[PDB]
């Protein structure tokens, strides 16, 4: 019942101090909505941080288009900038607006990672959906773009979803989300964070079922278990058949609205949550790290899974089941299909990524 | 932010079904206050359980003395009966009223465990305080009574305290509470319980610091590490010097007021928490178990620590530090100075206590 500012959450996760993503660019893919910038300047000023430069990029005709909807479209865009910008104010923000279609989504991503002028080193994605609700073509194309981004030295972060292990499908089975299920994507799960003064009192799996949402996570049907996830104790799917797949998510962060983020949407202060708040949070972390290293970390997943356990805060309590019946999936020691490796400890992650 | 009835909590901890403590007597030591019985009958009727017989016993002149104080005295007595009686309605309740003195406290306990007519098999105690704030005489006498109770085949349960690892002492050090620190007492810690339909979604260490209370627990200065606690990974005290002592607590249960118990105090419904809610809860469990076994379990501590781990729900997340600075003490795998062995799983505990 205590709400945080991004700075509070960042201190709890121990983000590298004295860094603000200066000289880095963060791309945000938006499939609808827009941001009113006076509401941004108002937000950054009340936080005591310099307002980061934010530029709009039109994809396939789409534009920065807010109109003051009570909830919905505007909530998506303003959120990412406010959360990531409060933590990486030195970073440049390129927001790519595209039509809400797979063509629009693909084009915004291909445009971003090939942007000659803006040159994003980080790409944050929120829009998700069940992997099997994607056509086989769109999956292949979108997965190719991510592989393209990895070879380009670009980090891509995606939310895992806010509908538990079932993922919003009622067929009676479990479904992970896409693009989160892609192995070329840093998948971000959700947790409930209790922190009081730069330290984590307790952190558990986010699960406000059977109504108010839960972190996505599980085992992919489409994508096989990657080589870097072999020593991760990833279980076979809970669905009948139960063969190995890609484990979702990779990381997790504060996503519970009850312990949510204090933001300003459409001129008015409020508190929000969800895994779509996590991807910008960790995008700022990556930006900060890129500043120190002097080069983009790029594709991170293989490296993350071979780092010492002390680099992360292992979440071991809670489950993904929104119904709380079968309790699938369950968090535990090490990697789990609710929170992945857990929440990152910024300074330790930075230390582990520095040259020997 | 969801409150429970005792029945809800009992289902989560999986209390043995088809048992209600019939033919058992539970003693409750009260050092002040009283209960208005119309408020009791009203409470048990709204729960759909038969109202258990409750008898008052005067010790050293003290009597069942409520007067309708907004908070305080009456809250202690009505609580224990309502929580324990809702779960063991078949049990007889002997409430021993004594003056708020060590003489009164000792006499109420010696009277209870030697009661020729009422014959309690279980004794629930709430009143606690820092072990070193007790005189050496009172400690020795009170500890002797507990040893007497154990040889008499009586189970004694005590709350661990609601002031974290410091225990309410400001000297800059950590203190466990007494009688909880006695090895002849079943010490009950506090947790925050999230359960939704007979299953535990998540359970963590109760800690509403730096203001609203936290579960007591730690390492005793007075009492040495018992033989039955040797294979329990009990750490040496956090205080300077740091020698071995008795580990507090032994068990833990729902004690967070935010996830508290729906009760009726002074005619009006409300929600309460604290470790003083835990001892009556587990006293009902013991009563239910005694019914099935056909004899009192009596001194339980040695048996508990040599039972399989699957009998308990291990709490592994959270800390005892009300300030959340040093984070002492911290919960983890197995026994810890915040929650002990964890919350009991009634059916598994009953199975483990049944003859081979
Ligand atoms: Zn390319
Ligand atoms: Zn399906
Ligand atoms: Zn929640
Ligand atoms: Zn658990
Ligand atoms: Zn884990
Ligand atoms: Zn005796
Ligand atoms: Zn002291
Ligand atoms: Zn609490
Ligand atoms: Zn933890
Ligand atoms: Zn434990």
């Amino acid at each position: 019942p205590t709400a945080y500012t991004p700075l509070d959450v960042a201190q709890a996760y121990q983000f590298p101090e004295g860094l603000d993503g200066q000289g880095q660019c963060i791309a945000i893919i938006e499939l609808g909505g827009g941001y009113d910038e006076a509401s941004l300047a108002q937000y950054f000023a009340s936080l005591g941080v310099p307002a980061p430069q934010v530029v709009s990029v039109s994809v396939d005709g789409a534009s920065n288009q807010p109109t003051g909807d009570p909830k919905g479209p505007d909530g998506e865009v303003e959120l990412d900038i406010e959360v990531a910008g409060a933590l990486a104010p030195g970073a440049k923000f390129a927001v790519y607006f595209a039509p809400d279609t797979t063509a629009g989504f693909l084009d915004a991503i291909t445009t971003a990672i090939h942007d000659p002028t803006l040159k994003p080193s980080v790409v944050s994605i929120s829009w998700s959906g069940p992997e099997d609700s994607w056509t086989s073509a769109a999956i292949a194309a979108m997965n190719r773009a991510f592989l393209d981004a990895a070879a380009l030295g670009v980090t891509v972060l995606a939310a895992a979803g806010d509908s538990g292990s079932t993922g919003g499908e009622q067929d009676g089975l479990y479904h992970v989300h896409f693009p989160a299920a892609s192995p070329y994507v840093l998948a971000c799960g959700g947790t409930r964070l209790v922190a009081s003064g730069g330290r984590i009192a307790q952190e558990t799996v986010w699960n406000d079922g059977p109504d108010g949402g839960a972190t996505g996570g599980g085992v992919s049907r489409i994508f096989p278990l990657p080589a870097w996830q072999e020593h991760a104790n990833v279980p076979p799917s809970a669905n009948p058949g139960a063969s190995s797949g890609r484990g979702v998510p990779d990381l997790a962060g504060n996503a519970d609205p009850a312990t949510g983020y204090e933001v300003v949407i459409d001129g008015e202060a409020t508190v929000i949550g969800g895994t779509s708040a996590v991807a910008p949070l960790f995008a700022a972390l990556v930006a900060r790290i890129n500043q120190k290293l002097g080069k983009a970390v790029g594709y991170l997943n293989p490296t993350l899974y071979q780092l010492p356990a002390d680099v992360f805060h292992d979440i071991t309590e809670g489950n993904n089941d929104i119904a709380n019946r079968a309790q699938i999936y369950q968090a535990g020691p090490g990697w789990d299909p609710c929170t992945g490796l857990g929440s990152p400890i910024g300074v330790r992650l930075l230390q582990a990524l520095l040259p020997s």
